């Protein structure tokens, strides 16, 4: 009923592991049997509901006895509940209960795994919660004249907050609209459906604002849905870049047929937070790229210009992962007093086949190079400063340093592969930036990859190796990387959330995926040998 001083130890080497570690036979009886002194340890739950095998009744009754003993789960951890692993009914609704503690904040950063894990769920309780043949689409825009679980819980949420309302309507949405799911899994498209009609049930049972927000819900959907048909006459208009954006222009142009141009405030699915008036028609054109993606600024509420990016026949759920993981780095890393002036742009996925991302102004490294000649002269060239190191506004070479150090760690944490400098993108601020996530986890269209994605070029622009700009960008690059270690547990349990999202490169091995992750954060290294291994990255990757 009490360990002693070797076995106290023992214990704390278990609790430390990563959420993915699989506990041996030995370490599960260890921890069964001080199951009781535990109790006063909130990071040991997840190791102790890890041990039960919950097809035994009498172990998962004693499990159930020792949950509600135990010290109450942070947030982050309750993630790890809500997985494939548990079916547990009582373990489910404890996770929905703990997650009901968190701020709205922190709900929208793990919001897109949320909406995967309702796969996990009990799909008759879902189907219960009601008071092909039906078109997802179509739900919202026809609208007819430990007790909680993750479905009423959400959508509890989603009614009080119209930011999380919109995400959770767009997730949703992805899902129903998912046709893998739908032929492989058809209980599960059913179920995603289920929860559609149940959103739309609850907002029409609300208050005056909350049965607006199905109103703009569906004002957003028939927006989408006639940019979709402009993208589609677009990509079908016979001739080149030029007779396809004529066309592209002349079709927003014409609010009467398409209610492109002009419409009544509604929020930007992209980023709810901001209201739109419709799409400028006249500087809307096609990108040089086969895919034929479009650039089309929105007329904000208040005056401005929102570009974005809209891309038809073309699934951005890799990127959208992506970005709300580089997102959640930025978060934690300014949590811990560190803004390394990162650029976690919006992107969102409409469907499987369409989807928006925001247009950052920015040139290509690659383009930099080859017009201006270096780094160091585009900056000279809109930045310069007498005062300033190497003739660059010091505020600009700060914001390089401190943005190469974050995406350099971030990249090699997400394995990003394909990073040619066309894919590498450069502010007149200083801000450098990654874009187009085609291949992360290791993936790379060329053999072998380097696991750090530096250059001549980069190292070049902070004045070279022999810089105090360079010692900078490493103490930069080993600071990040201990303060995404202590969140390595977050970071896991959300990628261990999407092992079943149908994202190409984690659907190739959804089994080795967070493996691949835990790997690059190195947890078998001390903070001290993990800060001289980051270095010997970075020497070994500017060398070669
Ligand atoms: C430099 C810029 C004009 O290059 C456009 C390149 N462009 C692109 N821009 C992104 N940005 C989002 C973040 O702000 C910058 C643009 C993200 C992204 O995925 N892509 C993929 C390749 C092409 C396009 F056209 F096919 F979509």
């Amino acid at each position: 009923l009490k360990p002693n001083a070797a076995t106290r130890d023992q214990l704390n080497i278990i609790v430390s592991y990563p959420p993915t570690k699989q506990l041996t036979y030995e370490e599960q009886d260890l921890v069964w049997k001080f199951r009781y002194y535990l109790t006063n340890q909130e990071k040991a739950l997840t190791k102790f509901l890890k041990c039960v095998n919950w097809d035994l009744p009498q172990e998962a009754k004693q499990a159930l006895e020792l949950l509600g003993k135990w010290k109450p789960m942070d947030v982050e951890d309750s993630l790890e509940l809500l997985s494939s692993h548990y079916t547990n009914p009582t373990v489910r609704r404890y996770a929905v209960a703990r997650l009901r503690q968190a701020d709205d904040e922190d709900l929208l950063m793990y919001l897109l795994q949320l909406v995967q894990a309702l796969k996990y769920e009990n799909f008759d309780d879902i189907k219960n919660g009601l008071e092909a043949e039906i078109d997802s689409s179509q739900i919202i825009t026809s609208p007819l004249p430990l007790e909680q679980d993750l479905c009423t819980f959400l959508i509890s949420r989603a009614c009080k907050n119209s930011t999380l309302a919109n995400y959770l309507y767009w997730y949703v949405i992805v899902e129903c609209e998912d046709q893998d799911t739908q032929q492989r899994d058809p209980k599960t498209h059913e179920m995603y459906l289920n929860v559609m009609r149940r959103f739309s049930q609850a907002l029409l049972k609300g208050d005056k604002s909350v049965r607006v927000m199905r109103s703009l819900l569906a004002a957003q959907q028939t927006f989408v849905d006639r940019l979709v048909h402009l993208m589609k006459a677009v990509q079908r208009e016979s001739g080149n870049r030029k007779k396809k954006n004529e066309r592209l222009q002349a079709l927003l142009g014409d609010n009467e047929k398409m209610n492109l141009s002009d419409v009544e405030l509604i929020p930007l699915p992209l980023e709810p937070q901001v209201k739109i008036r419709g799409i400028i028609p006249e500087t809307a054109t096609l990108f040089k790229s086969a895919l034929m993606p479009a650039q089309l600024f929105f007329k904000t509420e208040d005056g401005g210009k929102y570009p974005v990016i809209f891309k038809h026949g073309d699934d951005l759920r890799q990127d959208q992962l992506i970005l709300q993981i580089i997102s959640l780095m930025d978060k934690l890393l300014r949590k811990e007093n560190l803004d390394l002036k990162l650029t976690p742009y919006k992107v969102l996925a409409t469907s499987t086949k369409h989807g928006f991302m925001q247009f950052i102004q920015s040139v290509p490294v690659a383009e930099v190079l080859d017009t201006e000649g270096s780094i160091q002269n585009f900056f000279r060239k809109y930045a310069p400063s007498e005062n300033g190191p190497n003739g660059i506004s010091a505020e600009v070479m700060d914001t390089y340093v401190k943005s190469c150090a974050g995406y350099c760690v971030i990249t090699y944490i997400l394995g990003v592969g394909d990073r040619h400098l066309d894919n590498l993108l450069l502010t007149k601020t200083g801000k450098l930036f990654h874009i187009d996530f085609g291949y992360i986890l290791g993936r790379d269209p060329k053999p072998l990859p380097p696991p750090m994605k530096l250059n001549k070029e980069m190292v070049e622009g902070m004045g070279g190796t022999q810089s105090e700009q360079y010692q900078e960008f490493r103490k930069q690059c080993y600071t990040a990387f201990l303060h995404l270690r202590r969140y390595s547990n977050l970071i896991l349990n959300l990628f261990s959330l999407m092992v079943d999202a149908n994202i190409p490169d984690i659907a190739l091995e959804p089994d080795k995926t967070v493996k691949k992750v835990q790997d690059k954060f190195r947890l078998d290294l001390s903070d001290e040998e993990a800060v001289h291994y980051m270095q010997s990255l970075i020497d070994e990757s500017v060398h070669a």
